[PDB]
């Protein structure tokens, strides 16, 4: 009819935050990493600001199949930003930046694998996070 209702399955997108590696350690700061999807933002809870960060924390959204092919086409991104915290001036700052993409991303699971920081503040060594990407059921 004029109305035409859409059924497809129903997917969670994970994304794991692994861990991090070349950042300098810094005992009086945090490490967090916030993700934006589609208008959605999920974070990590600090994490020492360790040089291999142990931010260990999946990331889920949810939607249907037919949602996820018009991501891939339009390239829509997963936006994830790094913040260093400053708890004693309950502070943050940008530390860099990454962009992932849905194009490949299936129930034929990928490994996990390392992502530099963009725009990184931190300009000695090459500061990175170890990021998963699967489609659960």
């Amino acid at each position: 009819g004029p109305h035409m209702a859409s059924k497809s399955e129903q997917l969670l997108i994970v994304v794991s935050i692994l861990e991090g590696r070349q950042f300098p350690r810094s005992p009086r700061l945090s490490l967090v990493v916030e993700a934006r999807f589609d208008g959605e933002t999920l974070s990590t809870d600090p994490v020492e600001h360790k040089e291999q960060p142990q931010f260990c924390t999946e990331l889920a959204w949810e939607l249907d199949r037919r949602t996820l092919h018009q991501h891939r086409l339009q390239r829509t991104p997963i936006k994830l930003q790094c913040y260093a915290v400053d708890s004693s001036t309950s502070a943050r700052e940008s530390v860099g930046y990454i962009v992932l993409d849905l194009r490949s991303v299936q129930e034929i699971k990928q490994a996990p694998k390392w992502h530099p920081l963009l725009s990184s503040k931190y300009t000695k060594l090459k500061p990175a996070l170890l990021i998963g990407m699967i489609l659960e059921n």
